[PDB]
């Protein structure tokens, strides 16, 4: 029983520093970190080795119905030369944005992701995925998200998504 | 002395060996062409083991500004429990989108994916991701698919991207 939402060895100083200052915000309860444990099947964002692939925690705040992802995208997410592949990048939001839609509604399918590529993220950097559930309207469940730099000061990514209820 | 990828293994299964024979033949008058694809840093899709995570081969048509992705997602593509996690999908969109605009026009970065998921798609089987340049208008790249069924009866993704040519 292994819980990769925790530090292991890769994590970057970075990944390190905002998972401290999201654990001191779980001291209250008003943030919750949410476990990620780990016939051949295995979840996508799990099945890389520690440090090569995706390296991740999520916090989640139901009040705010908020879910940010802590993200250090690892060497074998490459696309185009030093710099992270759309397609990971988008696994990421989906990850982060149907987690939250589930926090919220239970067991959704995902319906529609529509991402915004704003600049490029380079490849071993640390992200935030700030995701938000901004309505429900019966078995729709529309969430939002942003994809930040640690200093918050660069947009790489935005994304809108939707989700049904099963 | 790099291994094209882009070519059958034995975690082909038979249906994606099928439509690869008729893509090969249709490669014949020159109208079509397959693709290689080869493997620190590794690119995305080609980084697990053969069968475990993505395999694919795309054919390239350039007259009709058209890419065929042929792609059989393998048990490491989880997301809900039986199925392709929505991610890989996007993935091979991106990847088959990408190419196709970057085989018409050159170097492009990823702008804008949207993506309508209609139908999920079970672990390890094998799709058809078709392609094509809709438009160009300066230095953006339209480009459009959809997600089938080898048969072509079943319709699982449709999407839409834009792709911005480097400067």
């Amino acid at each position: 029983l292994k819980d990769c939402s925790v530090p292991n060895p890769s994590w970057n100083k970075d990944l390190r520093l905002l998972f401290d200052q999201f654990m001191k915000k779980c001291e209250d309860g008003s943030w919750k970190r949410l476990p990620s444990y780990k016939s051949q099947a295995q979840l996508f964002t799990r099945s890389f080795d520690d440090g090569l692939g995706f390296e991740y925690v999520m916090f989640y705040n139901d009040i705010e119905k908020r879910m940010v992802c802590l993200f250090q995208g690892g060497p074998y997410l490459e696309g185009p030369p030093g710099f992270i592949h759309g397609g990971a990048i988008a696994t990421m939001i989906d990850a982060t944005v149907g987690m939250c839609a589930m926090m919220a509604g239970g067991i959704v399918m995902t319906a529609n992701l529509n991402i915004n590529y704003k600049r490029p993220i380079p490849l071993c950097s640390v992200v935030m995925i700030n995701s938000q559930l901004d309505k429900v309207e019966g078995r729709k469940f529309f969430v939002s998200c942003n994809v930040q730099s640690v200093d918050e000061k660069t947009l790489y990514s935005e994304a809108t998504s939707l989700f049904i209820k099963l």
